[PDB]
């Protein structure tokens, strides 16, 4: 048993929405520290990390450190229903099923089943990053879309004081262009040019759930992984370890 | 002959709009003392009353009381083109349709020609409703919607100072509850504890056409119909009156 | 070469989604004086002149007059990436694309091939428009989305102090009536009654760009073609010239 509260149904509705967009089931390890979860999307080309620490939360109350395996579309097909000034409620008694509820201008309760979740325990090998990226979330949205009218592919290119995400066609191209002068750029870290490539198909259900201003920080190496992360409520924090196309 | 009109065109195509969910076909009584229509769905499940008095329009002549048959279909859609700031003007010849006008920017005419409706004169049982309920309009479609991913059918159970919505699953299981601690409960008068259930796809036709913070009451009695009111202008009234699920 | 520079792209790239509306291919000629095309439709029943002068462009440098082939679809899906507050930059080198830059939080660069079009130089008859017309886009495109509830054709009549835009069916039949006591009507003049019609679907399509209070000015004569003007940034002249129904 455990009782979390999150007020701003809404919001929490777009981690999960976009946590969902590769991943179709989860195990949710709940403790009093903090809520996470680890995935991978079926073709495990990308891996999730989330981490809803106690500080976002209005009353957390977790007695009893506890995994949970969810259904990751019936999950965001119940959380798609609570609206932005709710009060969303995550409570769990002694049977299983995960109680989701929507205080606002009526009580709403779902019970969704928790099922059994393959927990695959896995993590990582070499991370040597050698760019470091911070941009505006709607210069990547616009990137990754402009780059799908061209290709298959988008090719991340980091110089001194340049980003260049990258497409080309067979008579078409496409290139985007961040310098420390442009507004969308925020922060630029290059230890060593960079060049690597990674599937729009991936990027494009990334970066979906991703708001206007929403600030989002890229680390990649030369055609080693991607790790786009973005954070929640400041302190929450959503990561993506995207594999590169080789 | 009469003419008849109504400042505000958007909101006159709402009504229709709203009737047309369930209604085909319907006949208009044109009165004196105002516009009435009742009609059936083809399943004959869903009763509709609609209730027009002079008082909601700023010009009411009607010389000569009379009925007539509209095609509902072809009248939503084109009362669908009235935009909000248009005037409606609906006025009928010696000849056999309907002349609908919208006036604003400019003066646009349609003919609709009348048809022949099926009068077919019944009414009403036994009306002890043991229980209403007046609540705001986004909860009841909330609250039907909800219920929609989890079942056939919603049970209303109205008890002490609660009001319940609830529909179960083979696995999901949801429930709307209202206290008159809630917000989107105006008001409720319960003479026993009442329990009765109706089918959500006849619910959510009947709510696609209400508004925001529209109020809507509620009568209904156990294992018996379910009437829903909501009112237009103040002095108009539309009422559904929905078979239960037995 | 040339370098072209146009503040605002979403605005830009509505004149382009418009003129794509009935141009599959069009020749762009580019002079110091300014940019103009002239296409037709496929069924070669609609003529579209674009004119679009030096003094809407932010920075014009035209040195050596050209004429460049477009494949107006693929232009229109890359422009309409261009949000409104993007700079685009139209831009040549010595190499057979247009350079096409979106610049505002980033750099946003497209290469489009130029293609080989088809140069047909054909031109005017009589011109005698017994009819001048200045009205509002909205009612223009309420107009041509009406008349579409009822028929294949719409016609014009133009009066007195009235202008007419007629439509019948089978059954139906709708009437747009604009008299200069209307607020949709900023100007008429009629050398003499003018009737004639046009193919709803044409009109439709040259009408879907146009904005909210667009001024639009249509002559005709009777039995003649219709055109269609409108205005960008005051300068920039678009103009439909359609075959009447006959």
């Amino acid at each position: 048993p455990f009782e979390i509260v999150f007020d701003g149904a809404k919001e929490f509705a777009d981690l999960i929405a976009t946590a969902s967009n590769l991943i179709d089931e989860a195990a949710f390890k709940i403790t009093e520290e903090g809520v996470s979860m680890r995935a991978m999307d079926p073709s495990r080309v990308v891996l999730i990390d989330l981490n809803l620490p106690e500080s976002i939360f209005s009353k957390y109350e977790v007695e009893e450190p506890e995994t949970i395996g969810i259904n990751m579309d019936h999950f965001k097909k119940i959380l798609k229903r609570g609206k932005s000034k709710d009060t969303l409620i995550l409570r769990k008694g002694d049977e299983n099923f995960l109680e989701i509820t929507f205080e606002g201008t009526a009580k709403r309760t779902f019970r969704l089943p928790l099922i059994d979740v393959e927990e695959l325990e896995l993590e990582l090998p070499e991370l040597p990053f050698t760019a470091k990226v911070v941009l505006l979330g709607e210069v990547l949205k616009e990137a990754i879309k402009d780059a799908s009218l061209v290709s298959d592919s988008l090719k991340f290119i980091a110089k001194e004081d340049e980003f260049t995400m990258k497409a080309e066609g067979e008579t078409n191209e496409v290139e985007i262009k961040l310098t420390l002068e442009d507004e969308g750029l925020l922060d630029l870290e290059v230890e060593e040019e960079t060049r690597s490539a990674y599937g729009i198909s991936y990027l494009a259900d990334m970066v979906k759930g991703i708001g206007k201003a929403d600030e989002v920080t890229l680390r990649f190496g030369t055609e080693m992984p991607l790790q786009m992360d973005y954070f929640i409520r400041d302190e929450g924090k959503l990561t993506f370890l995207l594999a590169p196309r080789v």
